[PDB]
Protein backbone atom coordinates (compact mmCIF):
# COMPACT_ATOMS: atom_id res chain seq x y z
CA UNK A 1 0.00 0.00 0.00
CA UNK A 2 3.15 2.46 1.11
CA UNK A 3 4.96 2.46 -1.80
CA UNK A 4 8.66 1.94 -2.37
CA UNK A 5 10.68 5.65 -1.63
CA UNK A 6 12.56 6.73 -4.45
CA UNK A 7 16.40 7.33 -3.48
CA UNK A 8 17.73 9.61 -1.68
CA UNK A 9 21.03 11.50 -3.58
CA UNK A 10 23.22 13.26 -1.53
CA UNK A 11 24.02 16.22 -4.00
CA UNK A 12 22.07 18.74 -5.30
CA UNK A 13 22.57 20.49 -8.69
CA UNK A 14 20.17 23.12 -9.66
CA UNK A 15 20.30 26.17 -12.42
CA UNK A 16 19.79 30.21 -11.89
CA UNK A 17 17.62 30.90 -14.99
CA UNK A 18 17.52 34.94 -14.76
CA UNK A 19 19.53 36.81 -17.64
CA UNK A 20 18.85 40.58 -16.19
CA UNK A 21 20.72 42.17 -12.44
CA UNK A 22 17.06 42.52 -11.07
CA UNK A 23 16.24 38.90 -11.45
CA UNK A 24 12.91 39.12 -13.37
CA UNK A 25 13.64 38.21 -16.98
CA UNK A 26 13.58 34.33 -17.86
CA UNK A 27 15.93 32.12 -19.50
CA UNK A 28 13.65 30.00 -21.08
CA UNK A 29 16.54 27.04 -21.64
CA UNK A 30 17.67 27.52 -18.15
CA UNK A 31 14.45 27.14 -16.49
CA UNK A 32 14.15 23.73 -18.28
CA UNK A 33 17.30 22.69 -17.38
CA UNK A 34 16.68 23.50 -13.84
CA UNK A 35 12.84 21.93 -13.91
CA UNK A 36 14.77 18.89 -14.96
CA UNK A 37 17.88 18.73 -12.89
CA UNK A 38 15.49 18.94 -9.97
CA UNK A 39 12.15 17.17 -11.02
CA UNK A 40 13.32 14.18 -8.39
CA UNK A 41 13.63 16.69 -5.63
CA UNK A 42 10.52 18.24 -6.40
CA UNK A 43 8.11 14.69 -6.80
CA UNK A 44 9.47 14.03 -3.13
CA UNK A 45 8.79 17.48 -2.05
CA UNK A 46 5.36 16.75 -3.28
CA UNK A 47 5.06 13.13 -2.17
CA UNK A 48 5.40 13.95 1.56
CA UNK A 49 3.19 17.05 1.49
CA UNK A 50 0.44 14.91 -0.15
CA UNK A 51 0.91 12.08 2.09
CA UNK A 52 0.99 14.57 4.98
CA UNK A 53 -2.01 16.05 3.70
CA UNK A 54 -4.08 12.71 3.79
CA UNK A 55 -3.23 12.36 7.52
CA UNK A 56 -4.77 15.53 8.54
CA UNK A 57 -7.69 15.00 6.20
CA UNK A 58 -8.86 11.99 7.75
CA UNK A 59 -6.44 10.89 10.20
CA UNK A 60 -5.62 7.72 8.27
CA UNK A 61 -2.27 6.03 10.19
CA UNK A 62 -1.22 4.43 6.97
CA UNK A 63 -0.73 8.10 5.26
CA UNK A 64 1.52 9.19 8.72
CA UNK A 65 3.46 5.75 8.21
CA UNK A 66 4.10 6.00 4.41
CA UNK A 67 5.38 10.14 5.20
CA UNK A 68 7.38 8.66 7.78
CA UNK A 69 9.08 5.81 5.79
CA UNK A 70 9.40 8.14 3.17
CA UNK A 71 11.46 10.48 5.07
CA UNK A 72 13.54 7.93 7.36
CA UNK A 73 14.19 6.56 4.06
CA UNK A 74 16.19 9.55 2.83
CA UNK A 75 17.57 10.17 6.22
CA UNK A 76 19.08 6.75 6.04
CA UNK A 77 20.51 8.15 2.66
CA UNK A 78 22.09 11.01 3.70
CA UNK A 79 19.60 12.75 1.41
CA UNK A 80 20.82 16.57 0.54
CA UNK A 81 24.09 16.42 3.05
CA UNK A 82 26.31 16.34 0.18
CA UNK A 83 27.65 19.02 -2.54
CA UNK A 84 25.65 21.96 -3.62
CA UNK A 85 26.56 22.01 -7.24
CA UNK A 86 26.88 25.32 -8.61
CA UNK A 87 26.48 25.68 -12.77
CA UNK A 88 26.28 29.67 -12.61
CA UNK A 89 24.49 30.48 -9.27
CA UNK A 90 23.45 29.38 -5.54
CA UNK A 91 20.39 28.17 -6.93
CA UNK A 92 21.34 24.47 -5.69
CA UNK A 93 21.47 26.21 -1.97
CA UNK A 94 18.51 28.27 -2.36
CA UNK A 95 16.93 24.23 -3.50
CA UNK A 96 17.91 23.04 -0.01
CA UNK A 97 16.05 25.84 2.01
CA UNK A 98 13.00 24.80 -0.15
CA UNK A 99 13.59 20.98 0.27
CA UNK A 100 13.77 21.50 4.25
CA UNK A 101 10.76 23.75 4.36
CA UNK A 102 8.84 20.69 2.59
CA UNK A 103 10.16 17.81 4.62
CA UNK A 104 10.21 19.37 7.88
CA UNK A 105 6.60 20.38 7.59
CA UNK A 106 5.49 16.65 6.08
CA UNK A 107 7.30 14.91 9.18
CA UNK A 108 5.47 18.15 11.87
CA UNK A 109 1.70 17.44 10.20
CA UNK A 110 2.51 13.43 11.06
CA UNK A 111 5.30 13.29 14.20
CA UNK A 112 2.38 12.57 16.14
CA UNK A 113 2.10 9.16 14.91
CA UNK A 114 6.10 8.72 14.69
CA UNK A 115 7.77 5.89 16.70
CA UNK A 116 10.86 7.08 18.85
CA UNK A 117 13.12 4.67 16.28
CA UNK A 118 11.55 6.83 13.37
CA UNK A 119 12.43 9.99 15.60
CA UNK A 120 15.92 9.12 15.91
CA UNK A 121 16.86 8.29 11.89
CA UNK A 122 14.20 11.50 11.00
CA UNK A 123 15.33 13.93 13.94
CA UNK A 124 18.85 14.43 13.40
CA UNK A 125 18.65 14.42 9.44
CA UNK A 126 16.37 17.67 9.39
CA UNK A 127 19.07 18.93 12.07
CA UNK A 128 21.69 19.03 10.15
CA UNK A 129 20.08 20.32 6.78
CA UNK A 130 18.91 23.05 9.41
CA UNK A 131 22.92 23.92 10.20
CA UNK A 132 23.88 23.75 6.91
CA UNK A 133 21.12 26.32 5.89
CA UNK A 134 21.91 28.60 8.68
CA UNK A 135 25.72 28.08 7.50
CA UNK A 136 24.93 29.55 4.06
CA UNK A 137 24.34 32.89 5.97
CA UNK A 138 27.81 33.36 7.60
CA UNK A 139 28.83 35.44 4.83
CA UNK A 140 27.96 39.00 5.24
CA UNK A 141 27.89 39.40 1.06
CA UNK A 142 24.51 37.22 0.80
CA UNK A 143 21.68 39.76 1.42
CA UNK A 144 18.66 38.48 3.35
CA UNK A 145 16.21 38.80 0.94
CA UNK A 146 13.29 36.60 0.89
CA UNK A 147 15.59 33.26 1.04
CA UNK A 148 16.61 34.45 4.53
CA UNK A 149 12.83 34.45 5.30
CA UNK A 150 12.55 30.86 2.91
CA UNK A 151 15.50 29.65 5.01
CA UNK A 152 14.23 30.83 8.61
CA UNK A 153 10.71 28.71 7.66
CA UNK A 154 12.60 25.07 7.40
CA UNK A 155 15.08 25.83 10.51
CA UNK A 156 11.50 27.09 12.71
CA UNK A 157 9.77 23.65 11.96
CA UNK A 158 13.19 21.82 12.65
CA UNK A 159 13.10 23.53 15.51
CA UNK A 160 9.36 23.22 16.93
CA UNK A 161 9.22 18.98 15.01
CA UNK A 162 12.59 17.74 16.91
CA UNK A 163 12.72 19.49 19.67
CA UNK A 164 15.44 21.86 19.22
CA UNK A 165 15.96 25.17 20.81
CA UNK A 166 19.02 26.67 19.02
CA UNK A 167 16.98 25.90 15.93
CA UNK A 168 13.62 27.62 16.97
CA UNK A 169 16.00 30.68 18.21
CA UNK A 170 17.76 31.29 14.62
CA UNK A 171 14.11 30.74 13.08
CA UNK A 172 12.47 33.39 15.13
CA UNK A 173 16.02 35.86 14.42
CA UNK A 174 14.72 35.05 10.61
CA UNK A 175 10.78 35.99 11.14
CA UNK A 176 11.96 39.29 13.15
CA UNK A 177 14.47 40.20 10.50
CA UNK A 178 11.52 39.94 7.95
CA UNK A 179 9.11 41.87 9.72
CA UNK A 180 11.60 44.67 10.60
CA UNK A 181 12.13 44.97 6.85
CA UNK A 182 9.10 46.11 6.51
CA UNK A 183 8.69 49.78 5.27
CA UNK A 184 6.15 52.35 6.19
CA UNK A 185 3.98 51.87 2.81
CA UNK A 186 4.62 48.01 3.57
CA UNK A 187 7.55 47.67 0.61
CA UNK A 188 10.60 45.23 1.03
CA UNK A 189 13.55 47.26 -0.44
CA UNK A 190 15.36 43.81 -1.78
CA UNK A 191 12.18 42.79 -2.95
CA UNK A 192 11.32 46.02 -5.25
CA UNK A 193 14.62 45.50 -6.85
CA UNK A 194 12.96 42.64 -8.64
CA UNK A 195 11.43 44.71 -11.81
CA UNK A 196 8.57 43.66 -13.48
CA UNK A 197 8.37 40.81 -10.66
CA UNK A 198 8.57 42.99 -7.81
CA UNK A 199 5.22 42.22 -6.78
CA UNK A 200 5.90 38.80 -7.65
CA UNK A 201 8.31 38.76 -4.99
CA UNK A 202 6.33 40.25 -2.01
CA UNK A 203 3.83 37.76 -2.62
CA UNK A 204 6.51 35.04 -2.37
CA UNK A 205 8.41 36.84 0.74
CA UNK A 206 4.97 37.00 2.89
CA UNK A 207 4.29 33.78 2.72
CA UNK A 208 7.06 31.78 4.80
CA UNK A 209 6.77 34.77 6.93
CA UNK A 210 3.18 34.04 7.85
CA UNK A 211 3.88 30.58 8.12
CA UNK A 212 6.34 30.75 10.52
CA UNK A 213 3.58 33.10 12.49
CA UNK A 214 1.12 29.83 11.79
CA UNK A 215 3.98 27.68 13.81
CA UNK A 216 4.54 30.42 15.99
CA UNK A 217 0.61 30.06 17.24
CA UNK A 218 1.16 26.24 17.42
CA UNK A 219 3.19 27.40 20.53
CA UNK A 220 0.43 29.59 21.91
CA UNK A 221 2.42 32.39 20.72
CA UNK A 222 0.92 36.11 18.54
CA UNK A 223 3.77 36.70 16.06
CA UNK A 224 1.53 38.39 13.91
CA UNK A 225 0.93 41.39 16.62
CA UNK A 226 5.40 42.23 16.51
CA UNK A 227 5.93 45.86 15.73
CA UNK A 228 1.55 46.70 16.60
CA UNK A 229 0.88 44.17 13.31
CA UNK A 230 3.34 45.78 10.83
CA UNK A 231 2.91 42.51 8.52
CA UNK A 232 -0.65 43.64 8.26
CA UNK A 233 1.38 46.52 5.78
CA UNK A 234 2.86 43.85 3.84
CA UNK A 235 -0.06 41.59 2.96
CA UNK A 236 -1.91 45.32 1.95
CA UNK A 237 0.27 46.24 -0.18
CA UNK A 238 0.59 42.55 -1.81
CA UNK A 239 -3.47 41.66 -1.86
CA UNK A 240 -3.90 45.34 -3.42
CA UNK A 241 -1.35 44.63 -5.50
CA UNK A 242 -2.97 41.27 -7.03
CA UNK A 243 -6.31 43.76 -7.43
CA UNK A 244 -4.09 47.07 -9.12
CA UNK A 245 -0.65 47.15 -9.72
CA UNK A 246 -0.71 50.89 -10.12
CA UNK A 247 1.13 51.34 -6.88
CA UNK A 248 4.06 48.83 -8.04
CA UNK A 249 4.21 50.11 -11.38
CA UNK A 250 4.83 53.86 -10.04
CA UNK A 251 8.38 52.81 -7.55
CA UNK A 252 9.92 49.87 -9.58
CA UNK A 253 9.34 51.90 -13.33
CA UNK A 254 8.42 48.71 -14.38
CA UNK A 255 5.26 47.47 -15.68
CA UNK A 256 4.41 44.23 -13.31
CA UNK A 257 3.57 40.78 -14.12
CA UNK A 258 -0.35 40.27 -12.98
CA UNK A 259 -0.13 38.31 -9.26
CA UNK A 260 -2.71 35.75 -7.83
CA UNK A 261 -1.98 35.69 -4.28
CA UNK A 262 -0.38 32.28 -2.86
CA UNK A 263 -2.54 30.05 -0.05
CA UNK A 264 -0.99 32.40 2.72
CA UNK A 265 -4.46 33.95 2.38
CA UNK A 266 -5.76 31.00 3.56
CA UNK A 267 -4.63 31.75 6.95
CA UNK A 268 -4.70 35.16 6.92
CA UNK A 269 -8.28 35.85 6.15
CA UNK A 270 -8.65 33.73 9.16
CA UNK A 271 -6.45 35.62 11.58
CA UNK A 272 -8.83 39.00 11.54
CA UNK A 273 -12.07 39.40 10.00
CA UNK A 274 -11.05 40.57 6.91
CA UNK A 275 -14.63 42.46 5.86
CA UNK A 276 -13.95 40.41 2.39
CA UNK A 277 -10.31 41.89 1.43
CA UNK A 278 -9.08 37.93 0.88
CA UNK A 279 -12.93 37.02 -0.70
CA UNK A 280 -11.33 36.75 -4.59
CA UNK A 281 -7.95 35.21 -3.39
CA UNK A 282 -9.58 32.85 -1.50
CA UNK A 283 -11.93 31.75 -4.52
CA UNK A 284 -8.39 30.83 -6.87
CA UNK A 285 -7.90 27.87 -4.68
CA UNK A 286 -7.15 25.11 -3.31
CA UNK A 287 -3.52 26.34 -2.72
CA UNK A 288 -0.77 23.19 -3.07
CA UNK A 289 2.54 24.33 -1.93
CA UNK A 290 4.68 21.52 -0.32
CA UNK A 291 7.35 24.04 0.21
CA UNK A 292 4.72 25.55 2.52
CA UNK A 293 3.86 22.49 3.89
CA UNK A 294 1.37 21.27 1.45
CA UNK A 295 -2.37 21.80 1.25
CA UNK A 296 -2.44 25.01 2.95
CA UNK A 297 -6.69 25.28 2.70
CA UNK A 298 -6.47 22.11 4.09
CA UNK A 299 -3.98 23.01 6.89
CA UNK A 300 -5.92 26.51 7.87
CA UNK A 301 -9.74 25.13 7.95
CA UNK A 302 -8.25 21.80 9.99
CA UNK A 303 -4.54 22.37 11.85
CA UNK A 304 -0.91 22.09 10.87
CA UNK A 305 -1.30 19.40 13.61
CA UNK A 306 -4.09 16.85 14.26
CA UNK A 307 -2.91 17.11 18.38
Amino acid sequence: ACPAPPPGQPDIRAIGYYTDKAGSVIDPALQQQNKDATAPLDRYAADVARMSDDYLRNGDPAAAQCTLSWLGAWADDGAMLGQMIRVNNDQSFYMRQWMLDAVAMAYLKVHDQANPQQRARIDPWLQKLARANLAYWDNPKRRRNNHYYWGGLGVLATGLATDDDALWQAGHAAFQKGIDDIQDDGSLPLEMARGQRALHYHDYALAPLVMMAELARLRGQDWYASRNHAIDRLARRVIEGSRDPAWFNQHTGAAQLPLQASGWVEFYRLRSPDGGVFDAAHARGPFHSPRLGGDLTLMATHGIVRT
